[PDB]
């Protein structure tokens, strides 16, 4: 178990809270090596305005508070940010959709991340059984996910093998492989590896988590994660 992921887990339990924001999933995700971007967490707009220019424009502004862990839903996350003058604003937006959506909401800071180039959206949950334990899936994102409804899963921990093969096993891998040039399935089958990893070390820990959206790139050129979301167990 690596300690540092252990070390914001605790952290967060000690606060009596199971639901981890977007930063604390991080944390724990980058204990693992999986491809989590540099992003920086805001006490003030002033903080938020110097890693602004830290990181470079455009920028994403996201709020980060317990009562608020679906943030589209709230509007307290802010895209495209051009400039100093729109981040004041947008600062100042996020925090008055935050009052009006929970007004007795914490608020442990804002996320100032960069705008990640667009790539394939996909999908990684991880759910916990009654009977067998934690299981992870895989499948591709978008809007209609939903809709689709083609996910499909493992039992953790699971081995390179299981990797590949739940990845050629959803309806859209043609996709993947380019119906045009193929994601890099590669990166994908590093992803689930890892995330079985830090499931499996953290399996006491973690009741249920994703990493959604991730953006995959062409081949050899990686992946990164966007957003994810980590639920603990309590006691």
């Amino acid at each position: 178990m690596k300690e540092e992921a252990v070390r914001v887990i605790e952290e967060v339990l000690k606060q009596g809270r199971t639901a981890m924001v977007e930063y604390e999933a991080k944390q724990v995700l980058k204990a693992y090596g999986l491809p989590v971007p540099e992003e920086k967490l805001a006490k003030t707009l002033d903080e938020a305005l110097e890693y602004a220019k830290e990181i470079g424009y455009p920028v994403v502004l996201k709020l980060m508070s317990p009562q608020i862990l679906h943030k589209s839903d709230a509007k307290v996350v802010m895209l495209n940010i051009k400039n100093e003058e729109e981040l004041k604003k947008k600062w100042e937006e996020i925090h008055e959709n935050a009052k009006k959506y929970r007004p007795d909401a914490e608020i442990l800071g804002v996320l100032v991340a960069p705008m990640l180039k667009p790539g394939r959206e996909v999908i990684i949950g991880v759910t916990e059984d009654p009977q067998f334990g934690h299981a992870i899936m895989f499948g591709l994102g978008g809007i209609f996910v939903e809709i689709l409804k083609d996910v499909t899963f493992r039992l953790v921990p699971i081995t390179e093998k299981d990797a590949r093969k739940m990845i050629q096993e959803i309806k859209a891998y043609p996709i993947l492989a380019g119906a045009e040039e193929p994601a890099d399935i590669d990166a994908i089958v590093d992803m689930l590896l890892k995330v079985s990893k830090l499931v499996d070390d953290l399996k006491d820990y973690i009741k249920e988590m994703d990493l959604n959206p991730v953006f995959v790139y062409n081949k050899g050129e990686g992946a990164v994660i966007v957003d994810s979301r980590i639920i603990l167990k309590p006691k």
